[PDB]
């Protein structure tokens, strides 16, 4: 409990140090199964839980010395916090001066000063590997940068078809802990992020016992050790106030920012249940408090003397209150979102999988990233994605009037189309969460994969252009290569695939003739 102050807070604050990460909190950063609370468009008012352990001793390592001139965000000291995540400790936003006085290497709990910097006023100031923040007030940064850089998430219709951007911000259908699909769960251990905040909301029956003690058991994947290392868990149960869970948001989200500041990507995800608040023209208004909590999300270059980039990237979940998509809280949230990853019933039912819909989802990123991917993987990325969308959109048209008048009549050209999107979907978009190799793609495993389909494609058209029965190129036995390819680790195996598709196609050039 702190002091009182008039007008929109009362200092509702968060604690930012040494072991935020394997830690779960509350809307308002108290720890695992703490109490009740009440609203205030002005004020709030709290009861007995801590947030970061006095008692717990950390290693300093300095990383600054006396007479260093140094600036907010400067980094003057080091903390290995857990195994995966170094914590960097950084003068405050608003200080500025000459370290006077700083520890030396050893070990030290959060309420030691470990630093004291003397402004050019002359007034001294006591840093520890700890700051508090204003929750409702963005952190600073010297520059938000234009989307450039792709979060890669490793699978393949997300990164290929609807990228998010580092610092961008998408939507997808909640909640979290629907076992209908599992691309939520990949989202948070495969993307390129150090760190990941999630926000699970709502939290039913068991749906606070799946994230109790088996998140615990989760595995990183990039490093084998615990997931929860570099994860900071915030709650929204039902049982909770509902000025909490709307606050949590925000203790989230500037949780995030601390994290970039120090240079590191970070993934918040935001689960969401049907209506997950009634707190906080009083429809508009709301929308517009939204728009300003997606706004800052982005890709920064931070406070500091060093040039230093770091970013949040927001993924939200959206769950209307009907299933309708066409109430207040998807609509809003889908005006702001850059990025809309259309999980589809339709697609699940028929197990395709990852079930997007890749006719109603969208990106706005796609020519933000392109020249990351164009100089970084493949020069041919964007006409790639562009030519199998194409070729998505027009299967999506002939399968409309093959509904209406039926299969018969289709000319081999058409049914080349239809042949090569099937192969798209299957081979392509289709991902198999559950399998050592498929559960992640890389960059250069997706562009070659991509060429493999390509090729065959405009192999496929030059061939029925020759007079080739599309039935023999339905046979060719490459096709059964390329449909295992997902499963391939060695790129360069798949790579070769293109030559064995090109000879078997002059097989078939050769026993036709012309």
């Amino acid at each position: 409990p702190g002091e009182p102050v008039v007008g929109t807070g009362a200092s509702l604050s968060v604690e930012l140090g040494p072991r935020l990460l394997t830690s779960i909190y509350d809307g308002i950063q108290r720890p695992l199964e703490v109490i009740r609370e009440k609203t205030g468009d002005f004020i709030a008012r709290g009861v007995t839980a801590p947030a970061l352990p006095r008692d717990k001793k950390w290693h300093f390592i300095p990383k600054a010395k006396v007479g260093d001139k140094v600036v907010g965000g400067d980094i003057i000291g080091e903390v290995p916090e857990t195994s995966i995540i170094v914590h960097k400790i950084m003068v405050p936003p608003g200080i500025e001066g000459e370290i006077v006085e700083i520890a030396e290497e050893g070990d030290y709990t959060i309420e030691e000063v470990i630093a004291k910097v003397k402004t050019p006023s002359g007034e001294i100031k006591e840093l520890k590997m700890y700051q508090r923040w204003p929750v409702r007030v963005k952190r600073p940064y010297k520059e938000k940068l234009p989307p450039e850089v792709p979060l890669i998430t490793g699978q393949r219709v997300i990164d290929t078809f609807f990228p998010q951007a580092k610092g961008g911000t998408a939507a997808i259908p909640g909640p979290f802990g629907s076992g209908k699909t599992v691309t939520q769960h990949q989202l948070a251990k495969w993307s390129d992020a150090q760190v990941v905040i999630y926000i699970g909301c709502g939290e039913r029956g068991n749906e606070m016992t799946d994230v109790l003690e088996e998140f615990p058991k989760l595995k990183d994947p990039k490093t084998g050790k615990p997931l929860m290392e570099r994860t900071v868990l915030i709650a929204n149960t039902s049982n909770m106030p509902v000025a909490a869970r709307e606050a949590s948001i925000y203790t989230g989200i500037t949780i995030a920012e601390y994290f970039r500041d120090m240079g590191y990507d970070v993934a918040l995800m935001a689960d969401s249940t049907s209506r997950w608040a009634e707190a906080l023209g009083y429809p508009a208004y709301l929308a517009s408090k939204l728009a300003e909590f997606y706004e800052r999300a982005g890709r920064v270059v931070t406070l500091g003397s060093d040039y230093r980039v770091g970013s949040v990237s927001v993924i939200g979940a959206v769950s209307p209150p009907g299933g309708d998509f066409s109430e207040p809280v998807v609509q809003n949230t889908l005006r702001v979102v850059k990025v809309f990853w259309a999980l589809d019933a339709d697609l699940a039912r028929r197990r395709h999988f990852p079930a997007i819909n890749w006719l109603t989802s969208y990106s706005l990123y796609v020519d933000a990233v392109k020249d990351w991917w164009h100089k970084n993987i493949d020069p041919e990325w964007k006409a790639m994605r562009d030519k199998a969308m194409a070729l998505l959109q027009k299967e999506s048209e002939l399968q409309e009037i093959v509904r209406i008048v039926g299969p018969d009549a289709l000319p081999e050209r058409e049914r080349a189309i239809l042949l090569v999107a099937r192969m798209l979907r299957e081979d392509y978009l289709q991902q198999d969460a559950f399998d050592e190799v498929d559960t992640y793609c890389p960059p250069e495993k997706q562009v070659t994969m991509m060429r493999v389909l390509l090729n065959f494609y405009d192999k496929t058209m030059e061939a029925i252009n020759r007079g080739v029965p599309l039935e023999e190129i339905a046979k060719l036995p490459v096709r059964e290569e390329i449909g295992r390819m997902k499963f391939e680790r060695d790129v360069s195996k798949i790579r070769s695939l293109i030559d064995k598709t090109n000879e078997q196609f002059e097989e078939l050039f050769k026993k036709y003739g012309a």
